[PDB]
C-alpha cells in the first residue's frame, strides 16, 4: 500500500504538468484559425470550396461545417468569417424538403439567424446556407464557393 | 472480504491509469511538435506563434490579446533569438508588445513595467519625424522603433 | 483499511481528470490536423503550405525536430497523397541518391524498404535527379535536389 500511495502522488505531478501544458497549446493552437465556445470549436481551413467538398473536407477530418446553435456560437463563427473576410458554409440545408433545413443528422434548426426576407430559395435553386460577416444567414447555391469552416 | 485481494484490485488500477498517463505524455509532445511547425516558436516556458501576415500595432495587439496571449514580448536574448527565427522565416519585421506612448523615451511592457531587455539597432530609439512609438524587431534580430500605423508582422506570445 | 479507502477515492477521482484530459486532448488533435496534417499510424505528416529547395526543406524539419515525408508503406504513401492532393503541389521526400548514384536511402543512409516510382522512373534526367518528389497521384519521381517543392515533415 506504501508503493501505491507513493505511486499516485507521483502520478499527480505528471497530470499536473501536462494540464497546464495543455492548457498553453490550446490557446497557440487556436491562434489564429480557430475559435473555442463552449465545449465546441470552429476551425477554418482558409480557402474557399463548393458545399460538397467542404461537407467531405469536414467529415473526413472527424468533425462537420460549421453549425451555430445559439447566438454564442454564431458569434464565435462570425469572428472567422469577419477575420477572413469571406463569407462561409454553415453545414445545414434543406435538400431533402425544401423549405425545411436540417442539420446533417436530418433534425430541425434550433437556432437560426436569417437576413430579412431569407430564406428565399432563389431561382427556385439554393439549399445552402451561407454566414455573412455580419454574422446573418442567407440561403445560397451549393454550388457556389465559400469559406470552409468546420466544427470539432 | 480479504484486504489483500482489495489492495491487488487497486494496483491493478492504478497500473492501468499510469499506462494512460504516459501514452498521455508521449501523444502530446508528439501533437507540440507538429503545431509548432512551422508558426511556432517554444523557449523555456513562452511561445511564440506567428498569424503569418501584418497589421498595423493596434490590431496586432488586440488579436493577440483575444487569443489569450499579448504581442510578442522578448525578455532576454534566447527569447529575442527564438523570435527572430519566425521573422527570418517569415521574411517580415514584426511587431513587439513595447510602446513609449504614455512617456515619450521611455518603452514599457503592455503592464506598465519598464524594458529588462532591449536589443536596439545602432542608433535607435529614434522617434523618427517625432512619430514612432512603437517597435519592430527585424531579420537580424535588432529593434528599432516604428510609426504604430504601419502594417508589420503579427506574432503573439503565449 | 481505511488507508486503501481513501487511496481509492483519490485513484477514482485523478483517473475522472485523466480521462476528461484524454477526451479534451482527442479533440485539439482532430484540429490541428485540419487542415495541414494527416496521421497515419503513430506517424503524423504535416505541410508548412509552402515551397522551397530540398536543403532548406530538410533543414525546417529537422530543426523542428522531425524529418522530411519518409513514406515506408502503400498506407502511409496514401496519407502523404491526400496533402499533395489538397495543396495541389508535388512535395519532397526525405530520400535521396547523393551518395551513390541510384541507390535511394533514407536520412539514415538504411535502403528503401518501400517505394512507388511512376513509370521510367527513376531516370536521373539532366544526369542530376538525386531528391525524389511525390506527385497528386501519388506517384514518386527523382528530381533535381536544387528545385522548389511543397514542405512536407514527419513527426
Ligand atoms: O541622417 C540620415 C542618415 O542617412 C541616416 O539614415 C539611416 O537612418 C535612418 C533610420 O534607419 C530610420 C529609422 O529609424 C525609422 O524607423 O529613420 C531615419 O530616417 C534615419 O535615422 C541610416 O542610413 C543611418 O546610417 C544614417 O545615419
Ligand atoms: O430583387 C428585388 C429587391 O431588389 C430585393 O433585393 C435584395 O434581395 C435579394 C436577395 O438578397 C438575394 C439573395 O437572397 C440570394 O441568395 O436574392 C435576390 O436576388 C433578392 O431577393 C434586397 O435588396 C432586398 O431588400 C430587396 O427586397
Ligand atoms: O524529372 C524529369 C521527369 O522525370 C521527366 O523526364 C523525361 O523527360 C520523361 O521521362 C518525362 O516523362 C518525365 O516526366
Ligand atoms: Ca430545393
Ligand atoms: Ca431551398
Ligand atoms: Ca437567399
Ligand atoms: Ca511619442
Ligand atoms: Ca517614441
Ligand atoms: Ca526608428
Ligand atoms: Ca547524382
Ligand atoms: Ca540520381
Ligand atoms: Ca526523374
Amino acid at each position: 500500500v506504501a508503493s501505491l500511495r507513493q505511486q499516485v502522488e507521483a502520478l499527480q505531478g505528471q497530470v499536473q504538468h501536462l494540464q497546464a501544458a495543455f492548457s498553453q497549446y490550446k490557446k497557440v493552437e487556436l491562434f489564429p484559425n480557430g475559435q473555442s465556445v463552449g465545449e465546441k470549436i470552429f476551425k477554418t481551413a482558409g480557402f474557399v470550396k463548393p458545399f460538397t467538398e467542404a461537407q467531405l473536407l469536414c467529415t473526413q477530418a472527424g468533425g462537420q461545417l460549421a453549425s451555430p446553435r445559439s447566438a454564442a456560437e454564431n458569434a464565435a463563427l462570425q469572428q472567422l468569417v469577419v477575420a477572413k473576410n469571406e463569407a462561409a458554409f454553415l453545414s445545414m440545408t434543406d435538400s431533402k424538403t425544401e423549405g425545411k433545413f436540417t442539420y446533417p443528422t436530418g433534425e430541425s434548426l434550433v437556432y437560426s439567424n436569417w437576413a430579412p426576407g431569407e430564406p428565399n430559395d432563389d431561382g427556385g435553386s439554393e439549399d445552402c446556407v451561407e454566414i455573412f460577416t455580419n454574422g446573418k444567414w442567407n440561403d445560397r447555391a451549393c454550388g457556389e464557393k465559400r469559406l470552409v469552416v468546420c466544427e470539432f
